[PDB]
């Protein structure tokens, strides 16, 4: 298991130590390396395609022991031209003073060291054996140390023991350089090109190939895959485990979906925990051999948008994660960096009482240097509230609306998440979260408040996309198969197609402060961190906050009273014109002394904000856009004058936790209205509409997999509408009146299906645990609780010794020609030869799985060249008799030759 132990660490870094030697004396090169949790260990990739593991940090002995203790240190030294063993800085010898040399030549034997039956230190090498010390409990030291870029063409291995550095030369002459794409945004985000950022999740161990395609077509190219690398970690080492090869799962299917020509980004942090190191000199992006990562995905992959920090409100300050004040000083320097290459850098805040100090106005407001870069690089910074923690929803969402408006964040997101429902309790009785819920913030922030981007929604796996039973798809072999929640399918998806369609109009930025009118300047320099940071107590009281609910902290419920009241956003500063175009600027000092009397406040606003409806039901108007939903129990009402269209009202009736978009026309009106139960109920809307001056016309249609049906009554003037449906519906409305004070329609929105990325002409990867198979020993689709280390993504197969093994793929190519297909495996109690290669179902040959060495660390790379057609190819391994030992197969990489 990913902790390994004390012992496992030790013999890894010997076997380690022997490789380095015989890569010495060979003159074998280092092709890559690549440091983990932060250094504790490494990857190491030579030129004969031997990879392998080193750890700087050991794992303690068992026993609890707080005291550093010995450990037998195996080094190795040179004497006359030959390296041989040593133990504790002396010649390692079992009998006759006799030594050891490293390279027996023959074997990668290496000594093996272990703690015996009574509690000794023992060391083995071959059928000879030597009791050392006895073991005591406590933290141990590594035999090694670092691994360091010397010059730009030289690597160097550093002990801990008088063992001298290797070196070993840096290969470079790899194909010709990719350049990269650079200057103007890579995928530009505006109203007119919204973004979902749709999740490729570690918790959903995935296939990413298998989450591109069940997003659908229409919806492809306004999606951003979001590589989430999971935080979960081991408390006592902070060594990560869902996602334990973070670096490497984020590589690999940020391939597949540079192969698969969609945009993409890696999320690597929730909270204070990432998987790659904080910088905090801009220097470090190119000089830094330990945070490669962050230039290199910009660099390699055209598709490749930037980093997502999720959830920056939790887990600073610990052991094994940063301060926040070093992750903004990060921040800093990644807006520059993604600056260079057009991307963006994503935040997403959820709060609490404790984290006010931390919250988006804060990150400002205490970072006077960061607000620079922040309002320099406004356009490559996107701000995003979150619904995960259980409280303060209306504070948070008006401070991350006032990043944006402000001028310190150029787009505003939603991450939804069910996680926001209240504990125990829920809201209006309903103690589980149920989907339709989630449909009425999104679709209220969204074209009421201008926000671009909607994140998830949460949580992945289970209102997203779940991993299903294996299926069988013929030919012998079975499929990992993954599926959409139909809420996914019901909600997510049939809302950002009413985006796309146009009926959601997103309002530009200026759009929203317009309609907004005013701001809160959150100037407060006194008092404790919510007095400084946070949104005044009771900015919400008798606006939009429910009669049920509280303020602040206090506040359980992101369903909105009224949309009489705009979002109030609160910000720090504003940074340019149109910031400053603000009708009213409330200084949060003032606060006290005048509007934290709630009804002066209430006497205010409603000068600012005329009476549009009346009822229960949330409305809130933009242009000829209405949004119309029920966050209470009940069926609710509303009585709403029409603004544009020719005749007199409509009277709203709401089933709980419907959501409506309507569009006044003069002489229609259309109604998106969603409330999906996955469950199959059905709910009642009516609609009333008054001052019809010949009888109305209607027509339906369900959307995705909803039902509707509507029923028309035409009596005293007033048209009647029944809908009885459950999940999404259009409903057109052919209406008309004698009225002639009514505002006029604009043009309708712009969406520009956004550009794809430049294709990708870099090496295509392939997770061997997202083959189908046949007849396989073990599939390891969760490494991180399995003895074999050093994988990609994360997991790997055994696919075992079978006569019947077989295992299946389809890969590409962009153009027919010879490509060299690279298979990471293990052969390690025997060399396999009995296992076929078939390209496009025809044998092409026999790869040579060499016998791996013992350490359960150790991959190697076997290669072939075959010939590739231009697009999809099928590729297999099939075993042709019974295996002379297991074989375990990681991935293939392809690369044309
Ligand atoms: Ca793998």
């Amino acid at each position: 298991a990913s902790p390994g132990t004390a012992v496992e660490n030790i013999n890894t870094n010997v076997k380690a130590l022997r490789k380095l030697i015989e890569a010495k004396q060979q003159d074998l090169a280092v092709k890559t390396y690549n440091p983990v949790n932060n250094g504790a260990s490494y990857t190491i990739e030579l030129s004969d395609g031997t990879s392998f593991s080193m750890y700087a940090q050991i794992a303690a002995l068992e026993g609890g022991g707080e005291d550093v203790v010995y450990s037998p240190k195996v080094g190795a030294k040179v004497e006359h031209d030959e390296y041989y063993w040593t133990l504790d800085d002396v010649w390692l010898t079992f009998e006759n003073d006799e030594k050891v040399k490293v390279l027996d030549e023959n074997n990668t034997v290496a000594p093996i060291v272990d703690i015996n039956t009574d509690g000794y230190w023992t060391v083995k090498y071959g059928t000879k054996s030597r009791t050392l010390d006895k073991a005591v409990s406590g933290k141990l030291t590594s035999q090694f140390k670092q691994v360091s870029t010397i010059g730009d063409e030289s690597v160097s291995f550093t002990f801990t023991d008088r063992t001298p550095v290797i070196e070993l030369n840096l290969f470079k002459g790899d194909n010709p350089e990719i350049p990269p794409v650079t200057g103007a945004l890579r995928r530009p985000i505006s109203p007119e090109q919204p973004a979902w950022f749709v999740h490729i999740d570690s918790w959903n161990y995935a296939d990413p190939q298998k989450i591109i395609d069940l997003i659908p077509a229409d919806i492809r190219p306004f999606t951003i895959f979001n590589i989430s690398l999971s935080v979960s970690h081991d408390e006592a080492t902070g060594i990560y485990n869902v996602s334990e090869y973070g670096y490497e799962i984020a590589k690999s299917w940020l391939r597949t979906c540079a192969e698969n020509n969609v945009w993409a980004m890696v999320q690597p942090s929730s909270g204070g925990f990432s998987h790659f190191k904080d910088v905090s000199l801009y220097s470090q992006f190119e000089s830094d051999d330990k945070v490669r990562v962050y230039d290199e995905f910009f660099r390699e992959y055209p598709n490749f948008l930037g980093f997502n920090y999720c959830a920056q409100f939790w887990g600073y300050d610990d052991q094994f994660s940063v301060s926040w004040l070093q992750r903004v000083a990060h921040w800093n320097q990644l807006l520059k960096l993604t600056h260079k290459y057009g991307g963006y850098l994503v935040v997403s805040f959820c709060g609490n009482t404790w984290s006010a100090n931390i919250n988006p106005i804060a990150l400002v407001k205490r970072n006077s240097d960061f607000a620079q870069t922040a309002k320099l690089y406004s356009e490559n910074f996107i701000m995003c509230e979150k619904y995960t923690t259980q409280s303060g929803f209306f504070n948070v969402e008006g401070i991350c609306l006032g990043t944006w408006l402000s001028g310190f964040a150029g787009q505003y997101g939603i991450r939804f998440d069910q996680c926001g429902w209240t504990e125990e309790k829920g809201q209006n009785g309903d103690k589980d979260f149920p989907p339709a819920a989630g449909a009425l913030p999104i679709i209220e922030h969204v074209m009421l408040t201008g926000q671009t981007v909607i994140d998830g929604p949460e949580l992945i796996w289970q209102q997203c996309f779940k991993e299903t039973n294996a299926v069988s798809v013929g030919d012998g072999y079975q499929s990992r198969n993954w599926e959409c929640f139909p809420q996914f399918v019901n909600i997510n998806i049939d809302m950002f197609r009413k985006i796309i369609d146009k009926t959601i109009r997103i309002p530009s930025r200026k759009e929203v402060i317009d309609r907004t009118k005013v701001v809160i300047l959150q100037d407060v320099y006194s008092g404790d961190d919510n007095a400084k940071y946070s949104s005044p107590k009771n900015l919400h009281e008798g606006l939009y906050l429910r009669d049920d609910d509280g303020n602040l902290w206090d506040n359980h419920c992101y369903f909105k009273k009224t949309g009489r009241y705009p979002t109030i956003p609160v910000a720090f500063e504003l940074c340019d014109d149109v910031a400053n175009s603000f009708q009213y600027k409330i200084n949060q000092s003032t606060f006290e002394g005048s509007w934290s009397d709630v009804n002066t406040k209430v006497g205010k606003f409603n000068r600012w904000f005329p009476q549009e409806y009346t009822g229960e039901l949330y409305a809130g108007r933009i242009e000829n856009g209405w949004v119309v939903y029920n966050g209470l129990a009940g069926i609710r009402n509303a009585a709403i004058p029409f603004k544009y269209n020719t005749c007199d009202k409509m009277e709203l009736a709401y089933s709980k936790y419907t959501v409506s978009v309507i569009k006044e026309y003069a002489n229609k009106l259309t109604f998106y209205m969603n409330n999906y139960d996955p469950s199959g109920s059905s709910k009642t809307e009516v609609i009333k509409i008054y001052g019809c001056t010949s009888k109305p016309t209607h027509s339906v249609s369900s959307r995705a997999n909803g039902t509707a049906q509507v029923s028309e009554n035409w009596k005293e003037d007033v048209y009647t509408l029944t809908v009885t449906h459950n999940g999404p519906l259009d409903l057109t409305v052919n209406c008309s009146g004698k009225a002639t004070d009514r505002l006029t329609v604009s043009t309708a929105a712009s969406i520009q299906v956004p550009a794809s990325p430049q294709i990708y002409q870099g090496a295509y990867q392939y997770e061997a645990e997202c083959f189908d198979f046949k007849n396989v020993t073990k599939r390891v689709t969760k490494g991180d609780s399995e003895p074999i280390r050093n994988y990609t993504a994360q997991g790997y197969i055994n696919f075992g010794a079978s006569s019947a093994a077989a295992v299946r793929d389809a890969v590409t190519a962009l153009e027919d020609g010879v490509y060299t297909i690279r298979i990471r495996y293990r052969a390690p109690s025997a060399t396999v030869n009995t296992v076929d290669m078939y390209i496009n179902n025809t044998k092409v040959g026999t790869p040579e799985f060499a016998q791996t060495d013992n350490d359960n660390t150790v991959w190697n790379t076997a290669l072939m060249s075959v010939s590739l057609r231009k697009g999809a190819n099928t590729f297999e391994l099939k075993a042709n008799s019974s295996g002379a030992g297991d074989l375990y197969l990681d991935n293939i990489v392809i690369e044309r030759k």
